[PDB]
Parts: C-alpha cells; sequence; structure tokens
C-alpha cells in the first residue's frame, strides 16, 4: 500500500520536442521560445573521444537543426551554448508552457523521469540522485534530452536533463544550466560512477513510512548516540548521520511517537541481524529512494 | 535498469474532473458530453449499509450534482446509471479528449492508475489485476473514480475505475461500464478479498527480463514437464502453467535461446531452495506485476 509514486507528467510531455542534428536525434525541452537540449547532439560520430564543442558549433548554422514539435516543424532563429546546454531560439512560443523553474537538486533527493524517444515520451517513473550524483534509470539509446521534474502547486520544477550513460548502466546529466551533477564530461572517456553508498536520511524516512502503515516488528527498546550508530553506519557502507537530518526527520518522528536516536538503533539492529525472512512494506531490502517528503506526501 | 514504468499520464489528465452530490465529493471521468464516476457518490452516510440505487437517483435532479472542471463549472442536462456507474450528461463536449476505448482486462494485466482526489491528479503508478480481482493500488479517501488505463499509439484504452477499499488493503472497482472485477458490491457489507495466488505468466517474463538484462545465475540444465512443474506450482501458492502461456512466451524464449520449459525448470529451482542472498534484476523476491508485453516494451 506504499510504492513509488510519479508526478502526474501532463504538463511536461506539452514541452518534448525532437532534435536533429545531421545523423543524430535525440529529445528536448520546449518552453516558451526556447529548445534546451543535450549539446552533444552536434558530437559528430567520428569525434567522440575529444569532441571541441565551441569548434563544432561555430561551423553551425540555425538550418542545420531541425526541430520536430509533433507534426509541426519549428523555424530556428538562434542559437547558442549554455555549458553543455545547447539553447535553439526558435519563432513559436510554446502555447503549452507551464509555470516554471529550474532548480539544482542535492544527493537523495528524488524526482520523476519523462523517458521519451524521438520526442514522444514513452513512460514515467520515480528516482532518485545517487551519492556519487549518477542515477539508476531506465534509459536507452535516444533518451537523451529527456528530463527529470517534481511539480508543487501548478508549478513545474526541472531538475535534471538526461545525457549520458556510464560503464555501470547508471546515467549522468545535467540541470537545465547545463551544469553536469558530478564530476562527468559528455564526451568518450574512461570515467566511471565512484562508488555509491546508502542514503540513510531515505531508509530512516521509509521505516517511518512503515510505522506509520502499521508495521512495527523492527522496532526495539535501545537507543544511540549519533556516533555510536555512525560506526555502524561506516560497517555498512550507509551515509553518516548529522543533526542537520535529525532536524529533519522531527514532523515524522512527532507523529509516530519514536524518537529518532530510537530509530536509528531500530536500523542499526537491521544492519546487524538482517531481516531473517520479514518483510517492510513489501520489501525484503532497505529503501532508500524514499525522502521525507515523499513519505509525508503518500 | 529494470523497473515499474506508468505510461505518460497526460491524455488522461485533461479527462479528471470534480463530481460533488450532497456531502459527498470524488473524481470522475469526463470523455465527449459525458462524466462517469462510481454511482455510491449518491449514497448517502446513513444508508452504507444497505442502499437501493434505483430509489436513490429517481430522487435525484441534474441540480443536485455539481461537476467542477478545474476553475469552470459544468452544467449537467442529464443522469442515468450503468451497472455501478453513473452517466451524467453535460453541455460541454471535452475539447481535450483523446482516442480513447472501454476494454475489461483480465487477471496478471497490468495498467497505469493516475491517483486524483477532489479532481486534481496526484500521482501515477503502475500496477496488475491480482488473481482474486482486487489490485494493490495507493489509493486514499476520495480517490473513488480515479482510473486504470493503457496507452497504445494515440489510443487510451480505460480497463479500472475505482471504488473502494476492502479490509485488507486491496482495492476493488469497475471497468467502464461499470461491472464490477470480482465478486465486490458498492455497499458496505462483510465482503472479502479470496486468497490470492502468485502470477506465474508474469514471474516467468520477469527471468526472461532479467535474463535480458545479462543476469543468468538462475539458469540450470535441467527441463521440466508442464505437469511436474505445477506439482511445484501448487505447494508454492502460484498458478498453474497451461500451454497458452508457454505459446505467450514464445518471442520471449526466442530471443533469449532459453526453452520456456527450461525456464521453468529454473524457477521449480528457485521456489525449491530459495534465491540464498542474491538478487534478481535488483530485487530479492519473485516479481509478477510486469507482463510478457511489460518487458517486450522495455
Ligand atoms: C557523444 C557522447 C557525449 C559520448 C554520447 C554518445 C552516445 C550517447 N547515447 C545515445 O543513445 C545517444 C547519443 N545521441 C543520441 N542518442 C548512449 C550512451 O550514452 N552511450 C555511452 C556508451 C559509449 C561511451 C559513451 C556513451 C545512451 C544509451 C542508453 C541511455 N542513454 C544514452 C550519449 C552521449
Ligand atoms: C458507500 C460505499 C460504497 C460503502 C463506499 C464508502 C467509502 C469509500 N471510501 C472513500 O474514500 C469515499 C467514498 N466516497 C468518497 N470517498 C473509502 C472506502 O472504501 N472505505 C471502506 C471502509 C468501510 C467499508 C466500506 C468502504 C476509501 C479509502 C481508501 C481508498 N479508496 C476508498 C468508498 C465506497
Amino acid at each position: 500500500g506504499f510504492r513509488k509514486m510519479a508526478f502526474p507528467s501532463g504538463k511536461v510531455e506539452g514541452c518534448m520536442v525532437q532534435v536533429t542534428c545531421g545523423t543524430t536525434t535525440l529529445n528536448g525541452l520546449w518552453l516558451d521560445d526556447t529548445v534546451y537540449c543535450p549539446r552533444h547532439v552536434i558530437c559528430t560520430a567520428e569525434d567522440m573521444l575529444n569532441p571541441n564543442y565551441e569548434d563544432l558549433l561555430i561551423r553551425k548554422s540555425n538550418h542545420s537543426f531541425l526541430v520536430q514539435a509533433g507534426n509541426v516543424q519549428l523555424r530556428v532563429i538562434g542559437h547558442s551554448m549554455q555549458n553543455c546546454l545547447l539553447r535553439l531560439k526558435v519563432d513559436t512560443s510554446n502555447p503549452k508552457t507551464p509555470k516554471y523553474k529550474f532548480v539544482r537538486i542535492q544527493p537523495g533527493q528524488t524526482f520523476s523521469v519523462l523517458a521519451c524517444y524521438n520526442g514522444s515520451p514513452s513512460g514515467v517513473y520515480q528516482c532518485a540522485m545517487r551519492p556519487n550524483h549518477t542515477i539508476k534509470g531506465s534509459f536507452l539509446n535516444g533518451s537523451c534530452g529527456s528530463v527529470g521534474f517534481n511539480i508543487d502547486y501548478d508549478c513545474v520544477s526541472f531538475c535534471y536533463m538526461h545525457h549520458m550513460e556510464l560503464p555501470t548502466g547508471v546515467h549522468a546529466g545535467t540541470d537545465l544550466e547545463g551544469k553536469f551533477y558530478g564530476p562527468f564530461v559528455d564526451r568518450q572517456t574512461a570515467q566511471a560512477a565512484g562508488t555509491d553508498t546508502t542514503i540513510t536520511l531515505n531508509v530512516l524516512a521509509w521505516l517511518y513510512a512503515a510505522v506509520i502503515n502499521g508495521d512495527r516488528w523492527f522496532l526495539n527498546r535501545f537507543t544511540t548516540t549519533l556516533n555510536d550508530f555512525n560506526l555502524v553506519a561506516m560497517k555498512y557502507n550507509y551515509e553518516p548521520l548529522t543533526q542537520d537530518h535529525v532536524d529533519i526527520l522531527g514532523p515524522l518522528s512527532a507523529q509516530t511517537g519514536i524518537a529518532v536516536l530510537d530509530m536509528c538503533a531500530a536500523l542499526k539492529e537491521l544492519l546487524q541481524n538482517g531481516m531473517n525472512g520479514r518483510t517492510i512494506l513489501g520489501s525484503t531490502i532497505l529503501e532508500d529512494e524514499f525522502t521525507p517528503f515523499d513519505v509525508v506526501r503518500q
């Protein structure tokens, strides 16, 4: 009765366009009279190892970028580069543009992803920005340009644009000003995701979700200090817990009457003695892709 | 790299309206000039045990149904009942109506759910029609009228409307002609979901997904007959396997070169010897909410 929920994708579906440059097609985002898309759309098949993007873009004209919004083709009247994004000024302003904002998210935070291919939305799902700045997405060839987003009231907050797959099958991209999450670059190199860790804030939020949904078997009578917990957390590749996290879990702690450091003693016991065949909220592992905000929303 | 993916919900978001009758509010679906919604919206707070819906509806007029499409209120110009649904003819035809169809799904099949409250879409997620004709959804108070759907090309296939929660926390509803899935009724009674079972077709599809995504540890050298497998399946509360299922898994069998009855010997070994700490496609349990169609789509 508790699961990954994506935001309704209608407001973003209206802004999804196709952007073709030579032999390469990928998705872009059309807000007002601008189309944002990954700049590597101008990289050539021969030049994937060491492209110089300033160089490749001086050589382009407006007419080298085909932009198709569904049936209707848009005419480009200008172009520029912002970090790893390209900005294409088009003639028409998108009539379906929503109230929107560009935000840079932090590790642990979650968002919905609209997976698109050739400008055509195909799927929506929820995921989290990992601590190693990758995302565990479901992106196939030509998903580049797909965006990730959160919706509050009527206001879309774009936080991610997809650029590339890394060798482990996870994914890298940028915010909507083109700055990458993590130390990744939009070329073919030998770059790997660094070692990942488990998002302690999110596990604790989930245990509080489980308690609120009536499952309570993992609770215990013990307490722990923050330092005592962080020694167990380091052994099990979990992010250290901070006072800031303890503060964030306040409202959840009040609702259930279970002190945060009590919940931490509970989690520490789970990490040391396994789950021995039981299930939490339907899971047999410790979920770390729900935030404190996500749990309250559900 | 493989997960629950919902269809993009934009085409259904445009048809979500609010329907108020007295003290009760719930969601409805506005296609053309008709609004479909659960008939129990006319049930009164006093009459939940034994309402007579023919009786309660003769007593209503068009002006007892408030219909709000976002800001604008719609005027109702007629009303009738189709099984467990109410049909409200309104003055305006919905301009955002998509190409659409009403279909009745079968157990094991999956669909996307747009969770709505007070006409306002709030979330989208994927689920499956269980063999006991319930759905394991995430519906809170006033989600009634939320619909479930599949999209092919530009054509929305509405298959479920939500009506009620059953005592175990699972959910019952109807197709879009108002006929319930299962033997449930839209009153407060002592009705329970019957015992559920595991969707064997879907587990086998998932194992084929796992193989296609490079995970292969559970394969073995043995084969099984269909009858030999169904004796293990009965012991573990799994649906029997039929020739029709074997036929459905054909394309998946060809793509991976693993014969269906080979995959069944594999699954039988998983059921008898556990997973002993390993993971399939990121899971430590046997997923049964992906169809053969879902696996190919991803
Ligand atoms: C030029 C540059 C920056 C190296 C690049 C090249 C190819 C793509 N990939 C496009 O599919 C694609 C490219 N252009 C249109 N589509 C895919 C991709 O990342 N393969 C990686 C494997 C080789 C090493 C670098 C990239 C992809 C697959 C699945 C999900 N997401 C993306 C992305 C970036
Ligand atoms: C009149 C009738 C048919 C018995 C009924 C009554 C209440 C509702 N429930 C509305 O929330 C609701 C009702 N009208 C507007 N909202 C909820 C519901 O099922 N409680 C059940 C518990 C008591 C026994 C029967 C119903 C609900 C909760 C969470 C997710 N889904 C629905 C549904 C149907």
